[PDB]
RNA sequence: AAUCCCUUCUGCAGCACCGUUUUAGAGCUAGAAAUAGCAAGUUAAAAUAAGGCUAGUCCGUUAUCAACUUGAAAAAGUG
DNA sequence: CAATACCTGGTGCTGCAGGAGGGATG
DNA sequence: CCAGGTATTG
């Protein structure tokens, strides 16, 4: 009674099957639970679970963090009202209370309605004098009298609110924004500066070229365009890149800017390279261009003005539209300025049109008459009836902001001191930070805090200096996610830079190297002082070691070789002592360097450079070491840093050591005898403690539950969800089975709204282009799931392979190319597809494009990879006949990649199963592996099916994961009986190229008959593994099965409350109140509220208005915002909600996809408390399934034998006819859907005479009226059936309700007609 | 299971711009009223998961969940 | 009550730490 | 986008 399990992993389903010794999967009688007349029931061992997919936690991340700063601008504003608590007391007592009830309904005001003067005479003066809050702030900066102490507020709270960003570090000069004279200014001092050849700025444009709205790179490519002898590579051109935004490199001309850091880069640089007035010309001339293009002589307060011009031109141009629509349109008018529901002025103002929808709607009418020449300009420009609060204002730094907050402080503080001396504390206030390496300013209760405070108090913009240690944190910030060894887990990785990493880097490479002369037979290890002599003499005076130099400067004058030949390493030396030479040049001390009694201290400074990014920080920390190197050399030191991190701990390196040899890993890897074992042999050399050490390491962390430890796997959430629920799968089969372990488990995982990602893509890589191709042919999201659009639009509307245009209209006539063939590697994705007119032209179709069409389009290739229109890898592809080409090895690899399971994925899942399946040690201390795994890539079982007729139809029902499952058990369990040697490529442990090329690809070679013989046997054992005669019979009728166990998760549904939507105010008890006091009915709110579980309630209800009591039986939704106040007392909850009496032991929680059966074994499923989903499965025979596969597509190029498909296809045409039967029989007694049923029947009827091809694929289609889950719409040639929907679920409260196990093999029915009164 | 770069998949932190909602921004004239004819419109306040106690410039949408017995829970046991 | 149609919150940036896989050694 | 909530129309 031996067993295998055969196992499918995807991120929605886990299908599993048991297998016996021949191929069958057995069946059995499970106990049935509850009060129904069946006592047990019948269940094959296959089936299928199915789960809705895991998400990440990735929108709790981005609403948390909006949670805060909506609580930290709450506490901004709170700040800045404290400050003018007193004085605005003395002025009028209760404008803040008239400010913070600005919402509510003059009923519920408390105080006069009208917020600033509190009378409406004031209120009306003040909004005819002041229109737009910035009329008021450009007043308030501008003016020199004393202003009233509300509006002095209500300009600073407007500034604080919405302050601006955060990308430049540094000050504004608020004028200076010319951008012609700062780039003729610049000009002038590259010329008088420059040596000679003095730059050319005549006829140019600085102005228009710099200001236009577009990519930083494609103005500097416009510019450099403008500069005869100039390169886009030009210093000058890097100094213009340097203004534009960009970051240049003066190491190649002489062999972001706004980063803090950059200055003191900066000032290093200029160190090494020993005038800088053209930077102070060039940062001003950035400031020019970033402000310029946002907004002086005439105000201090250029944003606010820049508003105000914005207002008075909507104000001139309104009155000019209105008067010509009256002249010329006068029929349109109530549609453009009276109906919100119409896209024009009206619903630009008051409905939902935007700016983009609003222009849509508003160009052909400006076209359509006369005098709009000014408007269409405008309107093009995008700068048409402009409002002031847009989306454009993210462009806005919070300099600007500041400094018209500072111009309104200095002139009203000459009128109120408490101003004069709370100046810079309202600055603060307004630039104030948290610093991202600091986080939530927490007390102990935020699992995501780690800030320390230098004293107990509480934390305000002002002190924030002296109680956050901006030190400490800062290093708990990276010390709390930073990498721990995986062999010592409670050690943390080196420094990636550290001298001891390096070492062991090189000498673990080293170690392996050989070499031949002519004295010796045969090659021989490098000894450990020839080892030590080649560090001492070459990677300690040379940054790389060729081996060029290895045979000359050491062989050659040591040895007094001539000629040796070398392996283990080719060309160079990948390993290399990079900081070693850092140090070398900072300090200038080789004796230094070279004793090892300075190693901790080099490991501390190494430490401190790599841990932080701070100047002032990381020149506290090297404070200690200060006496031992001159000032110069300290000031270049900590100019020096590194970031990344290794992968191996101190401890591992140059810490434990061997028991008996008594020596370290790096002590090894610097002479070993005359083995030279490398990293992996130490650590698994049973001779040595290493192994044992590591072993005694791993175990303390991993006692853990196995949640946790999936959670610590790495992998899409949705996978690791699949993972968990696959190990409690097997739990559950090895429990049905008497707790007997299996012999075999065979694994396969399958590979893993995007629409927006290709258009974000798309706009980027052409803006960035500075291409006109979305101007030309404006498109939409679903239009790029065409894959040919999609490529067109990623190569900016040209062939790929030729320099000629493309057409948009002739996509049909072109060729989409695989760059890598397809015969080698089976890659289908963007990454190595291309678009071009024809196929032909890449050259010869059985390599990488030929070397003409890379010296062709290698510059074109590159602008589309600075544009990331194209990835590294593709392009790499593309440019492969560069390097050769494709080589036979490639070729081979490429084959034994479609058929190795190589992912530490895989893997994982295979480790976690085989640690859980073997416990047990023999006499030797090791592992009994009673149950063998197996790891198998889709492509084997999907050939499988395609070469044996045993096909899958996603579409019909959701068997075929389970099938997979099935179909995965028994190939993977015969493939190892076959073939046992290949066990270490299959199963989990720790055990030329045309030869393996032809192996791999005829691996699955035995299970054909063409003769090899009809049963295929072990060589060696004589045991049978393939009856061809009896097995395939046995997969037929497994597959043809029509009991399998399908179970949908139950799911508690989590997350938001309801819909986000704020509705507006409507008579009806749908809605929700957003605060605890606002009336929906007055103020709006939510509705749509998402049920976590229903709860089947039984009591009395007060009915009529003798309030008498009736018993009812009924399904209440518990709503995700109810679900604590429901839990944490059910009665009480009910008792509120209405109910009495309520029987508490007849409470049964139904959370999402509950299931029901009914009458007729009709089966439906719980959506909410108030929706039902269909509940059964359709099993259409397996003919059916393998006609709809066949005729569903074409037969074409063994294409002789398609024809025999062709014939059984049309030899069997009357099953259509009997498919739509099986189909009506299943709706008309499962489904319930009569409308929808009978215009399904009609439509089959109507296209009768449609080719069979395409009848099938509608078939197809049709299989969604009857699929298990929600309804859906869909599509029967040109019908659309819409969902029948299930709006009740009043039967189910008489049904039985079914409990089901992780397998469903485990039942428990409860028949609630039995509940009542 | 080397380094580099790229891509993709994950986790955390700090910010910005809108959108929505109610209220404020005196609508006028003729109508009994409905309605008609005109004037106007760009701005602001406040909320932005109800809320919680642990009162922090903190926390509140990920992960986990058939039934039944035990357990605070994690989880064990039951065919 | 059952069929029918409509609805559904978005965008941009800065830093950091990692797993992976692909292609090459800058 | 999918699919559960909502009002409107019978
Ligand atoms: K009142
Ligand atoms: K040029
Ligand atoms: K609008
Ligand atoms: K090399
Ligand atoms: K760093
Ligand atoms: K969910
Ligand atoms: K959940
Ligand atoms: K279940
Ligand atoms: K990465
Ligand atoms: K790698
Ligand atoms: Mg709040
Ligand atoms: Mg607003």
């Amino acid at each position: 009674k031996k067993y295998s399990i055969g196992l499918a992993i995807g991120t929605n389903s886990v299908g599993w099957a048991v297998i016996t010794d021949e191929y069958k999967v057995p069946s059995k009688k499970f106990k049935v639970l509850g009060n129904t007349d069946r006592h047990s029931i019948k269940k094959n061992l296959i089936g299928a679970l199915l789960f809705d997919s895991g998400e990440t936690a990735e929108a709790t991340r981005l609403k948390r963090t909006a949670r805060r700063r909506y609580t930290r601008r709450k506490n901004r504003i709170c700040y800045l009202q404290e400050i003018f608590s007193n004085e605005m007391a003395k002025v009028d007592d209760s404008f803040f209370h008239r400010l913070e009830e600005s919402f509510l309904v003059e009923e519920d005001k408390k105080h006069e309605r009208h917020p600033i003067f509190g009378n409406i005479v004031d209120e009306v003066a003040y909004h005819e004098k002041y229109p737009t809050i910035y009329h008021l702030r450009k007043k308030l900066v501008d003016s020199t009298d004393k202003a009233d102490l509300r509006l002095i507020y209500l300009a600073l709270a407007h500034m604080i609110k919405f302050r601006g960003h955060f990308l430049i570090e540094g000050d504004l000069n608020p004028d200076n924004s010319d951008v012609d004279k700062l780039f003729i200014q610049l000009v002038q001092t590259y010329n008088q500066l420059f040596e000679e050849n003095p730059i050319n700025a005549s006829g140019v444009d600085a102005k228009a070229i710099l200001s236009a709205r577009l990519s930083k790179s494609r103005r500097l490519e416009n510019l450099i365009a403008q500069l005869p002898g100039e390169k886009k590579n030009g210093l000058f051109g890097n100094l213009i890149a340097l203004s534009l935004g960009l970051t240049p490199n003066f190491k190649s001309n002489f062999d972001q800017l706004s980063k803090d850091t950059y200055d003191d880069d900066l000032d290093n640089l200029l160190a090494q390279i020993g005038y800088a007035d053209l930077f102070l010309a060039a940062k001003n001339l950035s400031d020019a261009i970033l402000l310029s293009d946002i907004l002086t002589e005439i105000t201090k307060a250029p944003l606010s003005a820049s508003m105000i011009k914005r207002y008075d031109e909507h104000h001139q141009d309104l009155t000019l539209l209105k008067a010509l629509v009256r002249q010329q349109l006068p029929e349109k008018y109530k549609e453009i300025f009276f109906d919100q529901s119409k896209n024009g002025y009206a619903g630009y103002i008051d409905g939902g049109a935007s700016q983009e929808e609003f222009y849509k709607f508003i160009k052909p009418i400006l076209e359509k008459m006369d005098g709009t020449e000014e408007l269409l300009v405008k309107l093009n420009r995008e700068d048409l009836l402009r409002k002031q609060r847009t989306f454009d204002n993210g462009s806005i730094p919070h300099q600007i902001h500041l400094g018209e907050l500072h111009a309104i402080l200095r002139r009203q503080e000459d009128f109120y001191p408490f101003l004069k001396d709370n100046r810079e504390k309202i600055e603060k206030i307004l630039t104030f930070r948290i610093p991202y390496y600091v986080g939530p300013l927490a007390r102990g209760n935020s699992r995501f805090a780690w800030m320390t405070r230098k004293s107990e108090e509480t934390i305000t913009p002002w002190n924030f200096e002296e109680v956050v240690d901006k030190g400490a944190s800062a290093q708990s910030f990276i010390e709390r996610m930073t990498n721990f060894d995986k062999n010592l887990p409670n050690e943390k990785v080196l420094p990636k830079h550290s001298l001891l990493y390096e070492y062991f880097t090189v000498y673990n490479e080293l170690t392996k190297v050989k070499y031949v002369t002519e004295g010796m037979r045969k090659p021989a290890f490098l000894s450990g002082e020839q080892k030590k002599a080649i560090v001492d003499l070459l990677f300690k005076t040379n940054r790389k070691v060729t081996v060029k130099q290895l045979k000359e400067d050491y062989f050659k004058k040591i040895e007094c070789f001539d000629s040796v030949e070398i392996s283990g390493v080719e060309d160079r030396f990948n390993a290399s002592l990079g900081t070693y030479h850092d140090l070398l040049k900072i300090i200038k001390d080789k004796d230094f360097l070279d004793n090892e009694e300075n190693e901790d201290i080099l490991e501390d400074i190494v430490l401190t450079l790599t841990l932080f990014e701070d100047r002032e920080m990381i020149e506290e920390r090297l404070k200690t070491y200060a006496h031992l190197f001159d000032d110069k050399v300290m000031k270049q030191l900590k100019r020096r840093r590194y970031t990344g991190w290794g992968r191996l701990s101190r401890k591992l390196i140059n810490g434990i050591r061997d028991k008996q040899s008594g020596k370290t890993i790096l002590d090894f890897l610097k002479s070993d005898g005359f083995a030279n074992r490398n990293f992996m042999q130490l650590i698994h050399d049973d001779s040595l403690t290493f192994k044992e050490d590591i072993q005694k390491a791993q175990v303390s962390g991993q006692g853990d539950s196995l949640h946790e430890h999936i959670a610590n796997l790495a992998g899409s959430p949705a996978i690791k969800k699949g993972i968990l629920q696959t190990v409690k799968v097997v739990d559950e089969l090895v429990k049905v089975m008497g707790r007997h372990k299996p012999e075999n488990i065979v694994i396969e995982m399958a590979r893993e709204k995007n629409s927006r990602e290709r258009m974000k893509r798309i706009e980027e890589g052409i803006k960035e282009l500075g291409s006109q191709i979305l101007k030309e042919h404006p498109v939409e999201n679903t239009q790029l799931q065409n894959e040919k659009l999609y490529l067109y639009y990623l190569q900016n509307g040209r062939d790929m392979y030729v320099d000629q245009e493309l057409d948009i209209n002739r996509l049909s006539d072109y060729d989409v190319d695989a760059i890598v063939p397809q015969s080698f590697l089976k890659d289908d994705s963007i990454d190595n597809k291309v678009l071009t007119r024809s196929d032909k032209n890449r050259g010869k179709s059985d390599n990488v494009p030929s070397e003409e069409v890379v010296k062709k389009m290698k510059n074109y290739w590159r602008q589309l990879l600075n544009a990331k229109l194209i990835t590294q890898r593709k392009f790499d592809n593309l440019t492969k006949a560069e390097r050769g080409g494709l080589s036979e090895l490639d070729k081979a690899g490429f084959i034994k990649r479609q058929l190795v399971e190589t992912r530490q994925i895989t893997k994982h899942v295979a480790q976690i199963l085989d640690s859980r399946m073997n416990t047990k040690y023999d006499e030797n201390d090791k592992l009994i592996r009673e149950v063998k795994v197996i790891t198998l890539k889709s492509k084997l079982v999907s050939d499988f099916r395609k070469d044996f007729q045993f096909y899958k139809v996603r579409e019909i029902n959701n068997y075929h994961h389970a099938h997979d499952a099935y179909l995965n058990a028994v190939v993977g369990t015969a493939l190892i009986k076959k073939y046992p040697k290949l066990e270490s490529e299959f199963v989990y442990g720790d055990y030329k190229a045309t030869a393996k090329y032809f192996f791999y690809s005829n691996i699955m070679n035995f299970f054909k008959t063409e003769k090899r013989p009809l049963i295929e046997t072990n060589g060696e054992t004589g045991e049978i593994v393939w009856d061809k005669g009896r097995d395939f019979a046995t997969v037929r009728k497994v597959l043809s099965m029509p009991q399998v166990n399908i179970v949908k998760k139950t799911e508690v549904q989590t997350g938001g409350f309801s819909k986000e939507s704020i509705l507006p105010k409507r008579n009806s008890d749908k809605l929700i109140a957003r605060k605890k006091d606002w009336d929906p009915k007055k103020y709006g709110g939510f509705d749509s509220p998402t049920v976590a579980y229903s709860v089947l309630v039984v009591a009395k209800v007060e009915k009529g208005k003798s309030k008498k009591l009736k018993s009812v039986k009924e399904l209440l939704g518990i709503t995700i915002m109810e679900r604590s106040s429901f839990e944490k007392n059910p009665i009480d909850f009910l008792e509120a909600k209405g109910y009495k009496e309520v029987k508490k032991d007849l409470i049964i929680k139904l959370p999402k996809y509950s299931l029901f059966e009914l009458e007729n074994g009709r089966k439906r499923m719980l959506a909410s408390a108030g929706e039902l989903q269909k509940g059964n499965e359709l099993a259409l025979p397996s003919k059916y399934v393998n006609f709809l596969y066949l005729a569903s597509h074409y037969e074409k190029l063994s294409p002789e034998d398609n024809e025999q498909k062709q014939l059984f296809v049309e030899q069997h045409k009357h099953y259509l006819d009997e498919i739509i039967e099986q189909i009506s029989e299943f709706s008309k007694r499962v489904i319930l859907a009569d409308a929808n049923l009978d215009k399904v029947l009609s439509a089959y009827n109507k296209h009768r005479d449609k080719p069979i091809r395409e009848q099938a694929e509608n078939i197809i289609h049709l299989f969604t009226l009857t699929n298990l889950g929600a309804p859906a719409a869909f599509k029967y040639f040109d019908t659309t059936i819409d969902r029948k929907r299930y709006t009740s679920t009043k039967e189910v409260l008489d049904a039985t309700l079914i409990h089901q196990s992780i397998t469903g093999l485990y039942e428990t029915r409860i028949d609630l007609s039995q509940l009542g009164g």
